[PDB]
């Protein structure tokens, strides 16, 4: 549903008016060629005119492929890259790998494989796209091409940007609506924050925390922001829409309540991995329940309310007695300094509440009072039942250790040793990462499953920053805008808007 004039607002804008860009923007490999999507994409379709260049391309899809195909079939897709890319008389010969190298893979492969074996080919691979034809490549009509590109992405952001449809989640500090792009029709969750609330509960500081700590985490298990702009009453975040409902609804409406323990151990896969990559920037979530387990049109799942987020300062620890009763662990309750921890707690109690459809220190029958919650996750050891395993019962009972110190994922190893535990013994985090393993319960569609100070302005200038890098070139590209925008002459001519000559 893009707008009647779609491509004139997407209209790419004279290579002359991005020499500002060009001389700002860092020419990192990895930034402009691989994070990027739309500067990957178009380095990628740069390397596909030259002809030494394609067959490395094509190398790094097929050990991409490789990464996630299964055990058993490991052999076969191991000798089928080998005998088409690293065989001296192959037509896709890879060359700056060393014969050392192709020779050592050789040995790898003579023995049981592994889903790392060509790691080291696609890293020299790498090593050698990073020299000579990234430079080329700059000085490409394709560079040329993500310049407008950009320029097109750091353009302001309003409120005419988008169109509201309905709210979905009034309640908080705010509202969220259903926004969605025109030019684009990708739709987002509007995430209304008034402006007047926010002064007077003397927040705005956490208003920045959140947004801040959205822009900069990407994950696939994570809420991703994809806009934060200002609107006359209120400052909305352009959040990912998530219409699949949320966990608690699943264990307790749609479960026995609880799930089974494969159901269980999919969820939580997820979580573990969202929850790994928002502390990979030190940033702790604290807030983890099943009610912020939302669920998307698939049945994949992501974490939602980080209004309770905060980037702990590296080597640092932090104070602050927040959460949700019965969700809190007890360095938490104590209001002890503390760091990651609180959240391999949730997850310990997350997983224990979808296998046993109850809290671990609450029953859904139980009617206690919060002195009685608080003393039994700070005192009493839960118990298990034969809904568990016993590797289900060891994950539980270790990421519920009351101790941070002895606590599962709470050392230095961090999330890799929660994802070794037992628990996770079946399941291939590379093919969950990748969107290949099959969600176990998938949403049906049509479901409902439920003042003029010069301080403001300054939080407002730090606030409203406009979109998100990543996230918008990823929304060109999933509505085929990209597709149909990027368009150069016919047999490889430069286009008009990519010419100097005429503007
Ligand atoms: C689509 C959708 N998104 C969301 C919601 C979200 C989302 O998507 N991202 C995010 C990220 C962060 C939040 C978050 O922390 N807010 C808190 C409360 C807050 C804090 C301050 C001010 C306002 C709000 C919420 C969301 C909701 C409910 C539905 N609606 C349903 O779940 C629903 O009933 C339904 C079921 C089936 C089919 C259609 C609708």
């Amino acid at each position: 549903g893009k707008s009647k004039k779609w491509k004139e607002i997407l209209k790419f804008p004279h290579i002359s008016q991005c020499e500002d860009l060009r001389r700002t923007i860092d020419r990192d490999y990895c930034s402009l060629c691989d994070k990027q999507p739309i500067g990957r994409l178009l380095f990628r379709q740069f390397c596909e005119t030259r002809p030494g260049l394609e067959c490395y391309i094509q190398f790094l899809d097929s050990v991409a492929e490789y990464e996630v195909t299964p055990d058993e079939k490991l052999g076969e897709k191991g000798k089928e890259i080998m005998t088409k890319y690293l065989t001296p008389k192959s037509p896709v010969f890879i060359a700056q790998v060393g014969q050392d190298l192709v020779s050592q893979t050789e040995e790898k492969l003579l023995q049981k494989p592994c889903k790392e074996l060509f790691s080291a080919c696609a890293q020299s691979v790498h090593e050698y796209l990073r020299g000579e034809p990234f430079h080329e490549y700059l000085d490409s009509m394709f560079f040329d091409r993500f310049l407008q590109w950009k320029w097109l992405e750091r353009q302001p952001v309003t409120k005419n940007t988008f169109r509201q449809y309905r709210v979905l989640g009034k309640g908080g500090f705010g509202e969220v609506c259903a926004c969605q792009v025109r030019a684009t029709g990708k739709m987002y969750a509007c995430k209304r924050l008034e402006k007047k609330r926010i002064k007077k509960r003397k927040g705005e500081s956490m208003a920045l925390n959140e947004k801040q700590i959205l822009e900069k985490v990407n994950s696939q298990f994570v809420v991703n922001l994809a806009y934060a702009y200002e609107t006359k009453d209120a400052l909305c975040l352009v959040l990912t829409i998530m219409n699949g409902g949320d966990l608690k609804f699943h264990i307790y409406n749609m479960g026995n309540p609880g799930f089974e323990e494969e159901r269980a151990l999919f969820y939580a896969a997820e979580i573990l991995c969202g929850l790994e990559d928002l502390h990979r920037e030190n940033t702790v979530y604290r807030n983890l329940k099943p009610e912020n387990i939302l669920l998307d049109d698939y049945g994949h799942i992501r974490i939602s309310d980080l209004g309770l987020a905060v980037k702990i300062p590296e080597g640092d620890l932090i104070r602050g007695r927040v959460g949700t009763v019965g969700y809190m662990a007890p360095e938490v309750l104590n209001n002890q300094r503390y760091g990651l921890s609180p959240d391999y707690w949730g997850l310990g109690c997350l997983i224990y509440e979808m296998i046993e459809g109850q809290s671990p220190f609450r029953g859904r029958k139980e009617k206690v009072k919060r002195e009685e919650v608080d003393r039994r996750v700070l005192e009493t050891e839960e118990v298990y039942s034969h809904k568990f395993s016993e590797e289900a019962k060891s994950i539980c009972k270790m990421l519920l250790t009351k101790d941070a110190k002895q606590r599962l994922g709470c050392q230095e190893e961090g999330a890799a040793e929660v994802k070794r535990h037992p628990f996770f013994r079946n399941m291939n985090f590379k093919r969950l990462e990748a969107g290949m393993l099959d969600p176990p319960f998938v949403p049906d569609p049509r479901a409902v499953y439920c003042n003029l100070d010069h301080t403001d302005d300054d939080f407002y200038s730090k606030f409203s920053t406009g979109s998100v890098s990543i996230p918008w070139q990823n929304e060109m590209i999933e509505t085929e805008c990209f597709k149909e925008l990027n368009v150069f002459g016919p047999n490889g001519t430069l286009p008009p808007d990519l010419n100097r000559n005429h503007p």
